[PDB]
């Protein structure tokens, strides 16, 4: 768990960070060399739901729309909704579910988008996860910089801001993606310890999705059914197996994302059992 009563603090802030602050800003996605930018706004409304707006500013235009965690509207093909499955900027935290899987140091200050940040090094308790350095916004606990490291001290994915603008809520319309963005059973008999279900949900053909979380890292495991004959391999970089199964309910191509190392992933996508 956190190492002194800073990490402790600053690991509330955090946590309770995505649910209490509203903001507009720009960061950058890069995930085992890929590259992209992207804009995000973020609104708690009345109702205390928590709506996004997530547009990829390069590449092809590409938006999401999530409300509360679920998706409202998403953009483009299979390998492009893998790609948002992973990005979460802002995502909760659980500190009791994570701080025993990880220890946290705080490590000092920094800056991040021009604004003042405090730094956190979460070390694995374990080899079922990486760790981060995590680099939380002083004013408003919000994640500026997320730096995912392997054992070896590697950079295997980065979420960072440029931008970012908390003092004053987004209005309605920046909140709403455009005509390309496109309207709107299974499970893991093995996952690393502390990992639970965070959500499951189901474009040119029908695909399963299991997103799992341990307070503080996130993975997914997609599950495309099959044509039989001609298999799709998502050969994205950001995939870390891609695996054709054979199951009691047929055929599947399981393709896992995420902030998970190879080999986990690999003994999670082989416990894919259907129900």
């Amino acid at each position: 768990g956190p190492g002194s009563a800073d990490a402790s603090d600053w690991l509330n802030r955090l946590a309770e960070a995505d649910r209490q602050n509203s903001f507009q800003g720009t960061f950058v996605y890069e995930r085992n060399g890929s590259f992209s930018t992207h804009e995000i706004w973020h609104r708690v409304e009345s109702d205390g739901a928590v709506r996004e707006r997530l547009l990829q500013l390069d590449g092809a235009r590409q938006e999401v729309v999530r409300v509360d965690g679920r998706t409202q509207c998403i953009s483009g093909g299979l390998a492009d909704q893998l790609a948002d499955a992973q990005l979460w900027p802002v995502r909760k935290f659980d500190p009791s579910q994570l701080a025993s899987w990880y220890d946290l140091r705080l490590v000092g200050e920094s800056r991040v988008a021009g604004r003042p940040a405090v730094v956190l090094a979460v070390t694995p308790r374990d080899q079922h996860r990486y760790g981060f350095e995590l680099h939380l916004d002083r004013d408003t606990g919000l994640p500026l910089k997320s730096l995912l490291l392997n054992e070896k001290g590697q950079l295997l994915e980065r979420f960072q801001f440029t931008q970012l603008n908390t003092g004053a809520a987004p209005a309605e319309d920046q909140l709403q993606a455009g005509a390309e963005c496109q309207v709107v059973a299974w499970r893991s008999e093995w996952l690393p310890p502390g990992f639970t279900l965070t959500r499951s949900f189901m474009t040119p053909d029908p695909v399963a999705c299991l997103t799992y979380g341990d307070g503080l890292a996130r993975f997914s495991v997609f599950i495309e059914p099959l044509m039989v004959g001609d298999a799709r391999s998502q050969l994205g970089p950001t995939v870390v197996v891609s695996k054709r199964l054979q199951t009691d309910d047929g055929g599947q191509m399981v393709t896992v994302v995420g902030e998970v190392p190879l080999g986990t992933a690999e003994r999670v996508a082989l416990s894919i059992r259907p129900e």
